[PDB]
RNA sequence: AAAUAA
């Protein structure tokens, strides 16, 4: 499209549950009351959501919401992931995404305490 | 205080470490993902935290924090225990603490795994 | 069995 027309970007970032079994990443990404994710979107000027299987603190509600069929719950069949999104001019859109994907690496490795 | 004004209650509940040596009660109480403790508050309408010496899984981390001197770690000198807390009008609060105190006894017995 | 939930 047009180089100065604002654009919407989106990239699904897989959360490594197969490589780090049993570690609660969702708690780690959000931190206390979500201020580790609030702060991480503010830092990079993107918007981030944790979607997919297990993104919700229960198998059951997340299973029902999933069996409902509504498009808003399409993500709960996909693997657990963070969806980073940005709306800005193209040069800015890709640059912040690139920025955002560098600062998120640390939340996708365990704490070892 | 006043009969329908809300009050705070707290009651330490001791964990029998002398009686079942080396049994991990902390894991039993929190279960997976911390949700057997979390469900036990929802059922009883209380709030619960595990404090005292041995509440943390790293004995040297816990002794740093204990030395550190901050009031938030004062509990790491007391015996290992669950501190049940409630904020409600007196009638409800005492009824919930009691409910919680019967419903907590199951978790103060080891599993023989 | 280890408590962060936007």
């Amino acid at each position: 499209g047009a180089i100065n027309k604002n654009m919407k970007l989106g990239q699904k970032v897989l959360i490594p549950v197969k490589q780090f079994p049993k570690f609660n990443f969702v708690g780690k990404l959000l931190g206390p009351r979500g201020n580790s994710l609030k702060r991480l979107q503010e830092e990079t000027l993107t918007k981030m959501s944790i979607l997919g299987k297990g993104s919700m603190r229960d198998k059951a509600k997340e299973e029902e919401l999933r069996k409902s069929g509504e498009a808003k719950y399409f993500h709960l069949n996909d693997d657990l992931h963070v969806l980073i999104e940005v709306f800005a001019p193209p040069a800015e859109a890709y640059a912040r995404m690139g920025h955002a994907l560098e600062e998120i690496k640390k939340f996708l490795i365990p704490d070892y305490n």
